[PDB]
């Protein structure tokens, strides 16, 4: 479906060298126009094996990373200081436009997945890196001057800088004493970050909204994080056990980006056909990412231990409405004498068939 | 016939429709001509139906502006936590927020509701899509697009079963005196105080109009009058003008208006520049009840009553914009130009100017 | 290779202008809309540049826009009168004054100075159609036609109550020609110039936050000043005009044979125009991942669009000053990749340098210690 963006299909390596990769999902409106408010967003998958490091580079585009697994130092260098801040699985952070910056994984036997959600500048959906270091892969923004200018703004003949300034690609291994040593520095998200606007903020740390033994439910919003504020998205972490289901239900008014962070799953969206209605299914295996638009209903069924995170794109006073079960249950709020109208069944007839599930949000399947 | 003005006859599409109502979907705002795409995200929609009659449960991913032309109804609002209901009249309008289910009443035994709505699509610009929950013969309720699977899981059912119980014809369906009178002694009504209210409906001409005089009233509801509106940086204006008289060529600062003749015609002229030196074009349209008429922003136009004539406005982009006037001793624009400039812009002596902008002494309504 | 002529970014003024309107008092000209030369910049489709110049002692006649602007007086003096339903408003203006001119509001701008011509740069923000605006003059010259004359003539005589010849000989004047004036530009006496000249407001240091009036760019002082170069900026949250814009204004002299060290925007988009001088500078950006150099000889009312986080430099070949709108400015940060103050390469930690350039901590630490000018440096 439009809305299926196999990991194998939509995905555009940008780079992989011995020590990752990091790859480019489609654009979401370039694949299919109805998805046409999604034009300004694109997702980054980011991995680099233990002992590495990102080299230094800014990019024209906003970036909301979050760390999915392993660790990682996540370094904000400004024109006056900089920040190393300790990400964590399940940290967010916000790392603004046109900011320099390198990736960390002070870790020995932990790979590192990261995803990313981006906000171009100047064209829209469509961003470029800049790299400052000078590689096999890569040549520095350095180099894009002329010889005079360079040797003018840097006091010193082109000849001592060629060989200064212009070692595999960008992604490179450091070593356990370089590693330790651009660490300490960094700071880390914590029980008392979520509202400030710079530290790093995790959302698995706040009991989840829906948790129930079959399954949880991690959410913080637009209003909690001034971060997610700026940009009106809600993020959340949702752990399905195998067998489990998420009970049918549809985001009021927040476009979502979900991405299987882990396990296999299976989906339901029904949309109106362009009155007949229609279904939108897929088994959703590890890193495919699905997008349910605004007031679609769907449903993930867990064919095997299962998390995912979730991008909410517009979600400033997003309400979700189950239409199952018994906790926010829609359907169940409709007087009595219009279930009757609404549906061919006697009123009680779907009463006490409204109260046969007897769980909230995650069912047993 | 001008790009400017989409006639009721031919600009629409009914979307349902059976002996009980009809709503309807006006064309896209930009599909029409291009002079028009600060608009594309908007979408107009009429709504009306017979006495005694309701809406079933639906959501639209839209964000909807409802305005009450006339009749009563009740509207009910159901969150995943709640429900509420309100008692509209007419000049009423509240805020649907997008995603929100609710169904409409029509708790009259002898006078239509009509409804005019203003959609917000929050997926695709300009398109938006009702979802209805129940099940009739003219949709199929969201969930039959469930598996005959989940469906089981879900609920705790039989399939066969859900499908005997969940799965009329048409959406708008005759309910009973009985019933009207249950869904309607728990609803709540726009008091003056719901005017600021972030929730609750506030009516529009509850308040002193702005304009008014011998031949006109001119209310308006603005941006920062209404929590509401604020949200969508819209205003609403309730005009209305006797057989005869007309509205004194204005313009608007910075909003695009949207208009709908409720009741009534009257003929408009809306002048532009031409569009490819200074060459200045003239749209003028017979109008009636219905039909919309755009007004750019910044373009002088004039509304001339052929009878008693009463429209709805949709102001888009209101946040500080203003009316001036090109008439008429009150707001009157080309007259607080210095006599300097006056004279030398206009052919006329800076005595023989004063001596015509002080002639209409009647403001902002005057009798053609 | 590099690109001169196939460089989208810069608008070379001999052709990527339009005139509106010119008779020997002034010239109105429209530069091309941004993303019709190249869809690389379509997220300033919704902007436009308007240049405009007058004679001594002309008057541009009452009219009101189809958009927002934001005027800065570059040369020379003028009177802005905003006029409004119930009341109307007189600025004074001087070089480096900008005022913002809000979509429908009629005006008349007015060139007092008996010996200088006025030079007006203006930011259009179109608020019906994107990228395009109308101007709307309710003047009637042998030019023009007043809006007031798109109405039938029973209109007009109901609207302001009297036959329309009435109406035709004193607001009008068609097939009366020689009681018209020739365009949207007239001249005047000094008396005229006089009992206009002074009900005016002027910029100050207390202006510079202000919903209203005018504020002089150059008046506070200046973010980086230094022998070779001064640059004068008022951001957003500074003035409440440029905070429901979101934008930036800036102003620099650069001497001739001063450079503006190679540094990048962090979040702004900067419509850089040329008001004096000629320049010659570079602009970087990716192509995989190839350096393409774009590069441009600039001189007087040069346009060039330098995209949001990309690194350039402006080389003065002879004493400039440009104008510059930072787009999208909010919280927008100034990064200096050469220079002793605000060098990122020099905030990175010592280590990563050694792995990111082919070289070591201190012959690293060392090589941009070398050059140590800020911001500004001689050629």
């Amino acid at each position: 479906n439009p809305f299926y963006f196999r990991s194998s299909n939509s995905f555009q390596t940008l780079f992989e060298n011995q020590n990752g990769r990091i790859r480019l999902l489609q654009r979401f409106n370039k694949r299919s126009p109805q998805l046409e408010n999604l034009r300004d967003y694109r997702i980054v998958q980011f991995q680099s094996k233990p002992n590495t490091i990102l080299l230094p580079h800014h990019a024209d585009a906003d970036f909301l990373l979050f760390v999915l697994s392993g660790r990682a130092i996540l370094t904000l260098v400004n024109n006056d200081d900089r920040d190393s801040y300790n990400l964590h699985p399940g940290d967010a952070q916000r790392i603004p436009a046109g900011t320099t910056y390198y990736l960390v994984n002070p870790h020995d036997h932990q790979n590192l997945k990261i995803i990313k959600l981006a906000i171009p500048v100047n064209k829209p959906g469509r961003y470029d890196d800049f790299f400052l270091s000078s590689t096999q892969a890569q040549q520095s923004y350095l180099q894009g001057f002329s010889h005079n200018i360079l040797e003018t703004s840097f006091h010193s003949e082109f000849e001592e800088i060629n060989r200064v300034l212009f070692q595999e690609g960008v992604i490179v291994e450091l070593s356990k004493e370089q590693i330790r040593q651009l660490s300490r520095r960094a700071k880390s998200s914590s029980r008392k970050t979520i509202s400030s606007e710079d530290e790093p903020f995790n959302l698995r740390s706040r009991n989840p909204i829906y948790s129930n033994n079959f399954g949880k439910f991690f959410e913080i919003t637009p209003e909690k994080n001034p971060q997610l504020r700026d940009l009106d998205i809600f993020l959340s972490s949702v752990d399905i056990n195998e067998g489990a289901l998420l009970l049918p239900h549809f985001n009021s008014k927040a476009i979502v980006i979900l991405v299987i962070n882990e396990g296999d799953a299976n989906i339901e969206l029904v949309g109106i056909k362009e009155l007949e209605v229609q279904r939108y299914r897929a088994e959703l295996s590890e890193d495919d990412v699905f997008v349910i638009p605004a007031a679609y209903p769907f449903v993930v069924n867990a064919t095997s231990n299962l998390n995912f995170l979730a991008f909410g794109i517009n979600a400033e006073n997003n309400q979700r409405n189950f239409l199952a079960g018994e906790k926010d249950n829609v359907v169940r709020q409709i007087e009595r004498q219009v279930q009757e109208l609404a549906f061919p069944g006697s009123a009680q007839d779907v009463e006490r068939l409204l109260k046969k599930q007897r769980e909230s949000y995650f069912v047993d399947a």
